[PDB]
């Protein structure tokens, strides 16, 4: 069998016409096409091992279990801890209340309030509901989030290794008809993700909170708070009960086809250029390429030239989608030739690494306001009527940590909450985490990937409508166990070439 | 993929040229010469599933242990014990020799000799010294296989539940230069393996002696005796130091063709049938099927035209193997008209059940003396010069145990012994264990062959100068803990899917 198929594989080859003895000449009359055929369920058959999707998996059995003695409970502006406050009492521990302002974003002005809070038991933040935009010049952070990474350093620096843990309400979609609510939180979550892996040994773990904390999801929230979970740090709090999420395999519903125009933002860039030319191949009849540089970009002027021998023509922009009124004005214009915008894909990012003890807001504000505030703009201009896609850019590092990349994991994470908020509300959008693109890097136990299979990856996806998944070629085999080198953990448990692994 | 063998292997389908997509005009050109190519993969790959070889693996390290308490030590004749005697005795046991006559081959006599011999230790018997011929009317079986026999019956006559032991010494091949040169013992080891299977409880193992049993020798057959090996029961013992038996699955050298003239016994049998065609397929000229019956037997006047009608004149004989001078006036007479028989198939076989406390010297000559007697006259007689093969059929009830069994295994094992100690001396022979050819017998595990791969199986033998082997299609999920339901053994713990199991 592998020599056969070899054999057709390479092709130009008799070492069939004699394992099969039928003439000769009626071998390479078959051949190419067969040799195609394979060439294809070969393709199918590896990116089929790239794909993914993040699920939420009940917990059966909540170990009973109660708190014991002090939880700093730690909030902000007019952020309401009460429902929380009571369910840590009631769960039976002492409550210390630690609100926090503006200023203490700085991690001196902040620690300078950590005096007397020594010999904790655990801490609590509820600082993602301080999701207020204008009160950190001259940032455009969320207010908890530049807390929450305040928080994290402040107690690092006081050398506080009591375990940390922080909630959100409304980031997280179990499933069925659990609405996302507030896709800003996700940030945090993903900070939360992050900090797991840069400073295991005071992070507790992060949970998103139901619509309401009644009385039993009180007392599940004050077991998972004391440890009743083990290892188990990402969790959603349902009345139903209690979800940890878990990785896995995604099983191996329409057509899909490029209309009207289509809007690239990140143009200037490096996947941009792929993207390109295969929306060409899909008789894409007008592509607008979007970035800062834009016509005047490094290889702007010869893909605009190799797309319009193609019969595509793509019009380069200057534009900077952090600019509300520029964006619209781009867009208004448009409209004006006049164009119709089918399809936004939103790969505007500058990736910077980071450590959460090192970054600064302005680190932290610099990596997430190309794609953050960038889809936030476009999911507020855009008309929403008719345009059939609006795909987002991602990464693993934003479907799950990555140490150093907290900033990029949260704008990630961010995507796609945003992509599952906007369908909630019967809006399409897909956020798509790749996957590293074609050695110190491949190591971890990532490799790279063809551009071509890559993007086959992203027609399924559009094929199929979905709305969140990943595309990345793993070797688990090495990347798990870096990834828990330091925290181990199940999320990846139910793929299957991780059980073999773990036993 | 299995879609697309699917189709080709049945064949006389389009969803190819479509998958495919080269016009259609060239498929049906191609799909026959695919489908027989594949045809043929098929076979081979089950075929292969079937083939089994014993082997013997080295014990790395034996558990030092000795002996205590008292030990009967069971002869005859003139079987010399000292040898043993002293390895009991320095192994730290106290010895009580009972030695036996042919008198005692009745179970009756023989434990009226079982009297002041209870709260034995163990029991160890070397009647397989015992290989005088004629002792025992009127049967033809070997003094110590009778004896044999006799013993255990006795011993659950007189509800003795101390653990058997018998030795053999020369009936086993560890490998290398290890001759076989006493093939007729086998015969107990066959009673041994199916003894461990009836009356489990009593039961020791059995063991092959280097050719001297010295100190070391002695230290070690000790320590096996003892109880060192656990539930290990068949072993051989060298100089080199003790080896275990297990059941491996063969890897997946020329060609062979049927000259001269070729004998077939059992012809007027139920295989018989089968192998004749098949030897007319590969260019049989002329076929001798011999069998008491012969001529008046009743299929035997139409396969013998069917034969005559693909060339092969194929003379019934009626001669009994039984018959040192019947046999010798036939050969004899053949090489007169004049042939040259090239390839003899030695199929004669009774196989009648039977339980070994049942069973009578009668029914267990009967089943041996077609098989046995059969053997070693056409051993004696067969020129040994020109004719290239000499091949035995046998049954894997005879590669190892089975229930009720006991003669045909006892039967079985000398034949793959006489196969062993033919090739020693450089003389040409195989013995073939099948096998069940083609649903009480089928939920055993085994399962039922087709008649020609099972040829296949026989094939492969001939070109590849095999001396023993095994063909049998066995489902070991079923089989193996059938098997063991009683008495535990890593017979086959080497066999991979029964491994699998085992976790
Ligand atoms: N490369 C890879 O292998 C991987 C990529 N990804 C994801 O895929 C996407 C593409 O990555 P890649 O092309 O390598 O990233 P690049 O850094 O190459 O692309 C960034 C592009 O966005 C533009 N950009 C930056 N800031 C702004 C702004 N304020 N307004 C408008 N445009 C801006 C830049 O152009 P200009 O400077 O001209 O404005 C640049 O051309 C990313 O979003 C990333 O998350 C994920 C994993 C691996
Ligand atoms: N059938 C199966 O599925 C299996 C077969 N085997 C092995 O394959 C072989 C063939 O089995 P099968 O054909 O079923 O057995 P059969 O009982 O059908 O064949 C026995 C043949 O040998 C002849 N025979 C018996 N006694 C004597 C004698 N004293 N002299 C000459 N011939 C004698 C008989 O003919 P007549 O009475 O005319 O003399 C009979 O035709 C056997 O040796 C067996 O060990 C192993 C496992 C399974």
């Amino acid at each position: 069998d592998a020599a056969f198929w070899t054999a057709v594989e390479d092709g130009d080859v008799s070492a069939l016409t004699a394992a099969l003895g039928t003439d000769e000449d009626s071998v390479a009359a078959v051949l190419p096409a067969l040799s195609s055929w394979r060439r294809a369920r070969k393709e199918r058959s590896t990116v089929d091992s790239w794909r993914y999707r993040p699920t939420w998996k009940p917990v059966t059995k909540l170990p009973q279990r109660t708190l014991d003695g002090t939880w700093l409970l730690v909030s902000a502006d007019g952020v309401d801890d009460t429902d929380v406050a009571e369910a840590l009492e009631t769960g039976g521990a002492e409550v210390r209340r630690l609100v926090l302002d503006e200023s203490c974003t700085d991690r001196a002005v902040l620690r300078e309030r950590l005096t007397d809070a020594d010999g904790l038991t655990g801490i609590v933040s509820v600082l993602a509901g301080a999701e207020r935009t204008g009160a950190v010049p001259g940032t455009g952070l969320v207010l908890g989030v530049a807390l929450t990474v305040a928080l994290v350093q402040a107690l690092g620096d006081a050398g506080i290794d009591t375990p940390l843990w922080a909630l959100t309400r409304g980031a997280v979609s179990t499933g069925r008809s659990d609405k996302v609510t507030a896709p800003v939180q996700a940030q945090v979550t993903g900070i939360g993700w992050t900090a797991a892996l840069e400073c295991p040994g005071r992070w507790g773990g992060v949970v998103d909170l139901p619509e309401t904390l009644d009385a039993r999801a009180g007392q599940r929230l004050a077991a998972v708070l004391a440890g009743a979970l083990g290892d188990d740090d990402q969790i959603a709090l349902r009345s139903s009960g209690v979800f940890t999420r878990r990785i896995v395999r995604a099983d191996a519903a329409r057509d899909w086809k490029p209309r009207g125009t289509t809007l690239v933002t990140g143009g200037s860039g490096t996947l941009a250029p792929h993207l390109a030319r295969w929306l060409a191949e899909q008789g894409a009849e007008h592509l607008v390429l979007v970035s800062r540089r834009g016509p005047e970009a490094p290889g702007a002027a010869e893909l605009r030239a190799e797309l319009a021998e193609r019969g595509t023509e793509t019009t380069l922009a200057a534009c900077d989608i952090t600019d509300r009124d520029a964006v619209a004005a781009l867009l208004e214009s448009l409209k004006a030739e006049g164009r119709t915008v089918r399809t936004v894909v939103h790969t505007a990012a500058t990736i910077e690494l980071h450590t959460l003890d090192a970054t600064t807001l302005d680190d932290f504000d610099r990596v997430l306001a190309a794609k953050v505030t960038g889809a936030q703009i476009l999911d507020e201009l855009l008309d929403d009527e008719e345009l059939d896609d609006f795909v987002l850019y991602s990464s693993t590092a934003g479907m799950w940590g990555s140490g150093a990349h907290a900033a990029y994991v949260a704008g990630n994470a961010y995507l796609a909450a945003l992509a599952e908020h906007r369908r909630a509300r019967g809006l399409t959008a897909l956020s798509l985490s790749w996957g590293i693109w074609a050695q110190m890097i491949r190591r971890s136990g990532l490799e790279f990937m063809d551009p071509q299979l890559a993007l086959s990856g992203l027609k399924r996806a559009l094929d199929d409508d979905e709305q969140v998944i990943a595309v990345a070629d793993v070797d688990w085999e090495t990347y798990h166990p870096v990834y828990t080198s330091a925290r181990p953990t199940p999320l990846f448990d139910e793929v299957p070439e991780v059980q073999r692994l773990t036993a």
